[PDB]
């Protein structure tokens, strides 16, 4: 045979069999020549033909008797050649600091991304991916990780390592135009390397700035001098480098002397994304790619075990987004809606945008309003909805950036919107859609001495990973949009312990001093004829200390919302059936909290009594609204935050027909608002065994996701300083265990937050004369959000008096209900 005699022309084996290059032409090569001498230089694995081999120059890794000393063994050398158990076959054993070799005092972090790894892959094809499946079994894994919108590669890869929404880190799509720079960004141009596009601080720099070297293998942004700095080590991108070579480089880095060894690593694979596009998410090509990437990841784990690092490394395996199926018969065309399309440019596909064709000249003069108008409610079954970006659901956080064109189209599942029928980028797989579509969900797995073992966690958003990685490396994170501490339940010993945010503006008292108003405020309730009758009704607002305690216990079961705005004067208004926090400068509530019990009759609430409003004797007139403000303002009317018709006693509706419960509402919005509180709210209450409601106004006129300062609000009621909300929020809170009511809930809570836009038409719902039962609920559902989103937009902090660990409350606050 040719063992240890490769290419030796002098050798003559059994029957004079040859082991030289020219042997294959003669036909007298020994039987094992091809496997011992030729193929042994083109593979990354040891086998029976290679173990103990003589070294050859051109081998990608070695199986020689000295490969461990030279630190060039193939990953599987110890298992294949020395007969030791592989990582794959070893049982799940606990990862701890004892399993770190000398010098690995701090465990390194490996951030590993497999582009386009749909969450559903991990469960349908689990046994086809033994190495990933073992990671899933031994380590911690999430049901899925939610990406950011648009579900694209560069925006989401950069979100992962920054903890920032795309609107903040600047990479809002794989293709974009910046009118200020007057430049184009695309993955085929060198402009992608311009640091002007990349904001925030990526993870490798967070580590490097705090003394920890970072090595990146192909992460989007890693070959950019972000903030003027490259990673300690980085590789120029080339999609042709085999996955095995990338893993091999990573293992070599881990062999470096401690003085030079990185402590933060990133790895990136283009699969299963590439095969998903070619064959679709359910296809032979995807199956093959999933097997490829599982093998490459297995190579990494075997190589780590060879080095005694498999239980020392904190590894994270995730993806940037999922994958769905497109169809050429599921395409919308702009030619069907515009006779002339020459004058605008369109970023086509699952998350399209439209801008002026002649840029930069016409970028701002472009009438984005006309585009969205002319695309709204054109066909009853059209498979996309146009939006001006400030009108997009606020949970997407996709508007505050000049690179995000004002015209947006929100496209239905498995559909595409293109310019004309000349576009043929259809038929395969694609992504970019609503990050809530199950097809768009990504995987998240993790394993290491700092993570919990054999644990499944609930879904979370990829903006949270950045804080987690900083906690793993024990460094401080840059300001980001994660909620630091919401992923502590993944860690054995959290590095950061969160606390309640202390209130910034203390409340004052609006006492019940005089039962008769000093001013009528131009409000009329002729049903109340003489002062005596008025005095009786107003006395109902004058609660004993025992009655205040009683209404708080029921209607504020988790404590009052705390105000984190500075220099905001507010007082609480106590009623038997609701408790509000009244903003004196706004002259309206910042929040109103009431608990709706489960009732025997699911009857719809009749309308509020029409012609009866009066001043609130507890609030001075300078801080109260006047009913004449709304008569004076022709474009808006008044609505109620707490629904008066929900009174549970024969006269308690008077408690809600007061100026302190009024908020400015467009007529058309109030129809939607009233239908929700009259019909849908009662269904929620009976489904959840009662529900606690906290609602209030939101002002975000600069659509940056944060509560506006007074001087940022650009619309007011009549000629007053009473601001007009851009949104209203409604947060439904009940007991996760439906056996308890919201008041008597010792365990976990369950939340359903709404941030409904306050718009003067319901064009977003295309009601076309239909009854509210056919579109209101759909519209609220489309505007669900996280409590955290409500907090950011209001300056309020909820649930501080709910006895429960802070980190668990943060899980509740970052939760997104999905449908
Ligand atoms: C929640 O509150 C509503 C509204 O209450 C009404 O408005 C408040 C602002 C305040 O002025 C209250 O004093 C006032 O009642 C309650 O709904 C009302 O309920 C009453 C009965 O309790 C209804 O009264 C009936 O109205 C009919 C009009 O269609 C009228 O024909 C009836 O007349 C007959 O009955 C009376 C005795 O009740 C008798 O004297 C007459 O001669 C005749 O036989 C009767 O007046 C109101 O219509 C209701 N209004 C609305 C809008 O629904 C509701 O009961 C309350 N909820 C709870 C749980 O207490
Ligand atoms: C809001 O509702 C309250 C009921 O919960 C009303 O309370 C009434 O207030 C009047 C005026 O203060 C009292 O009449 C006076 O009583 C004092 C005696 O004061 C001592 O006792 C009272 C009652 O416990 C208490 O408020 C004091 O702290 C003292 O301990 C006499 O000296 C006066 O001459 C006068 O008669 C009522 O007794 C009181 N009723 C009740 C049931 O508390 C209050 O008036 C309402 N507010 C408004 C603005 O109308
Ligand atoms: C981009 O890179 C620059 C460095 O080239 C970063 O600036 C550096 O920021 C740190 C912390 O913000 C500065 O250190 C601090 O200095 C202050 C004042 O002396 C002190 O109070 C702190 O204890 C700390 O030492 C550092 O001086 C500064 N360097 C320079 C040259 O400005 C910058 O933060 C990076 N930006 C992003 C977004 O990554
Ligand atoms: C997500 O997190 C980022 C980073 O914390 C938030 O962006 C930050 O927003 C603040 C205020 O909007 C910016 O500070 C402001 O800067 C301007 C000019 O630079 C200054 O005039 C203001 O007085 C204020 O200091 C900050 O620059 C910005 N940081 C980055 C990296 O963009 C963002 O708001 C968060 N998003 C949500 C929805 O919470
Ligand atoms: C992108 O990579 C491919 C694949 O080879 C890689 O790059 C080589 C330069 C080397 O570093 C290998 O270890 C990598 O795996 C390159 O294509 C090959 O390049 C080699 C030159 O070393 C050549 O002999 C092969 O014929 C090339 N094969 C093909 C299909 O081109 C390619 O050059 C790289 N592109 C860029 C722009 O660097
Ligand atoms: C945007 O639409 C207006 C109005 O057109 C109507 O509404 C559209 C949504 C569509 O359903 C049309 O069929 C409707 O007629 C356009 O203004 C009209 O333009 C046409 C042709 O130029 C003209 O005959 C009408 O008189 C115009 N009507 C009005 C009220 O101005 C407008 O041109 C459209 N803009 C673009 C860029 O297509
Ligand atoms: C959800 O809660 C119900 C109700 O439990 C009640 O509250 C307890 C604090 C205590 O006061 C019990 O007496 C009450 O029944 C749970 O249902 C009960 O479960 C226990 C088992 O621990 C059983 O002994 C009771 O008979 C059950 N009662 C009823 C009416 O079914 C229920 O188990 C909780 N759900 C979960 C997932 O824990
Ligand atoms: C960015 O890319 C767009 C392509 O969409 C370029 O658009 C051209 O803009 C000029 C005006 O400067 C027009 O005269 C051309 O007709 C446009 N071409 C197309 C195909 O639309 C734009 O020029 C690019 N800008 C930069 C700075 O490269
Ligand atoms: C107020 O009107 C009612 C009418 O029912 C009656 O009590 C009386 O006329 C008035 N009360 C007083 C105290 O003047
Ligand atoms: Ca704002
Ligand atoms: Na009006
Ligand atoms: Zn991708
Ligand atoms: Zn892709």
């Amino acid at each position: 045979s040719c063992r240890k005699k490769c290419f030796d022309a002098s050798f003559r084996g059994l029957e004079n069999c040859r082991c030289d290059v020219a042997c294959k032409d003669r036909g007298d090569c020994c039987w094992d020549f091809e496997d011992t001498c030729v193929e042994s230089t083109r593979i990354w694995m040891c086998n029976k033909f290679r173990c103990g081999e003589t070294r050859l120059e051109a081998s990608l890794c070695s199986c020689s008797d000295d490969c461990l000393q030279r630190k060039d063994c193939c990953a599987d050398y110890k298992s294949v050649c020395q007969g030791e158990t592989s990582w794959l076959e070893e049982n799940c054993d606990t990862a701890q600091q004892s399993q770190c070799p000398e010098g690995f005092d701090l465990p390194p972090v490996i951030l590993f991304s497999m582009d386009g790894f749909r969450a559903e892959y991990l469960y349908t094809w689990d046994t086809l991916m033994p190495n990933i499946n073992k990671l899933k079994t031994c380590g911690i894994h999430s049901k899925y990780m939610r990406a950011m919108y648009p579900t694209k590669t560069f925006p989401n890869h950069y979100t992962i390592v920054t903890g920032l929404y795309p609107e903040s880190h600047g990479i809002i799509d794989n293709n974009m135009y910046d009118v200020n720079l007057n430049k184009n960004f695309s993955l085929s141009s060198k402009e992608q390397n311009n640091p002007a596009w990349w904001h925030g601080q990526p993870m490798w720099l967070t580590a490097m700035y705090q003394g920890l070297k970072a090595a990146t293998y192909f992460w989007p942004g890693s070959e950019v001098a972000i903030n003027g700095s490259f990673p300690s080590i980085y590789m120029p991108y080339n999609g042709s480098v085999p996955f095995e070579e990338r893993i091999s480089t990573l293992l070599k880095w881990l062999d470096l002397p401690k003085a030079e060894r990185p402590r933060f690593y990133t790895m990136y694979f283009e699969e299963p994304d590439s095969s998903g596009h070619a064959g679709g998410p359910v296809s032979a090509r995807v199956i093959k790619a999933l097997q490829v990437v599982d093998h490459a990841f297995g190579m990494l784990m075997e190589g780590l075990k060879q080095r005694n690092l498999h239980n020392c490394v904190n590894i994270i395996l995730l993806a940037d987004h999922g994958m769905d199926q497109t169809y050429c018969n599921k395409m919308e065309y702009m030619t069907d809606y515009f006779p002339r399309i020459n004058f605008f440019y369109m970023y086509e596909g699952p998350a399209p945008r439209i801008r002026a064709h002649n840029i930069p000249h016409d970028f701002f003069s472009f009438n984005s309003e006309e585009i969205v108008r002319n695309l709204s409610c054109r066909k009853p079954d059209q498979h996309f909805k146009p939006y001006l970006t400030p009108d997009l659901p606020k949970r997407l956080h996709y508007a505050k950036n000049v690179r995000i064109d004002k015209v947006h189209l929100f496209v239905d599942q498995q559909w595409l919107a293109v310019r004309s029928k000349s576009n043929t980028n259809c038929g395969g797989g694609n992504h970019g859609y609503n990050n809530e579509f199950r097809s768009m969900e990504a995987i998240f797995l993790a394993h290491g001495p700092s993570f919990k073992e054999k644990t499944e966690v609930e879904p979370f958003e990829n903006i949270e990973v950045y804080n987690l990685m900083c906690d793993l490396l024990r460094i401080q994170p840059a300001p980001n949009n994660g909620t630091h501490g919401s992923l502590n339940h993944l860690l054995k010993v959290p590095f950061y312990e969160p606390s309640h945010a202390e209130e910034v503006s203390k409340f004052s008292v609006c006492g019940f001093a005089n039962p008769l108003p000093t001013e009528s405020l131009d409000c009329f309730c002729p049903h109340l004829q003489n002062s005596t009758q008025l005095e009786q009704v107003n006395q109902m607002l004058n609660l004993t200390q025992e009655e205040i305690t009683a209404t708080v216990k029921v209607n504020l079961p988790f404590g009052r919302p705390r105000v984190l705005q500075k220099n905001v004067d507010h007082c609480l208004l106590y009623h038997r059936e609701y408790v509000s926090g009244f903003g004196k400068a706004m002259r309206m509530p910042m929040w109103s909290s009431y608990t709706v019990p489960q009732l025997g009759d699911t009857s719809p609430l009749p309308p509020t009594v029409p012609d009866c409003l009066r001043a609130d004797v507890r609030v001075p007139p300078s801080e109260s609204q006047k009913c004449s403000f709304y008569l004076a303002d022709k474009n808006i009317t008044h609505g109620f935050l707490y629904p008066p018709a929900s009174n549970r006693t024969s006269d308690s509706q008077y408690d809600a027909l007061i100026t302190s419960n009024l908020v400015p509402m467009y007529e058309e919005f109030r129809k939607m608002w009233d239908y929700f509180h009259s019909v849908l709210l009662i269904k929620h209450a009976t489904e959840r065994n009662g529900v606690n409601v906290v609602s209030g106004p939101i002002f975000d006129y600069n659509y940056d996701g944060h509560f506006d300062a007074p001087d940022e609000i650009t619309k007011h009621l009549a000629n007053t300083d009473v601001p007009i909300p851009t949104h209203y929020f409604v947060v439904l809170t009940s007991c996760k265990n439906k056996s308890h009511t919201p008041e008597n809930c010792p365990g976990w809570l369950d939340v359903l937050p709404f941030i409904i836009p306050h718009r003067p038409t319901n064009v977003e719902s295309c009601p076309e004369g239909k009854p509210e039962a056919l579109w209101v609920e759909e519209r609220f559902t489309a505007h669900i959000a996280r409590v955290r989103d409500v907090e950011l937009l209001t300056g309020l902090d909820f649930y501080q008096d709910k006895v429960q660990p802070v980190s668990e409350i943060l899980q509740l606050k970052t939760y997104l209900p999905t449908f």
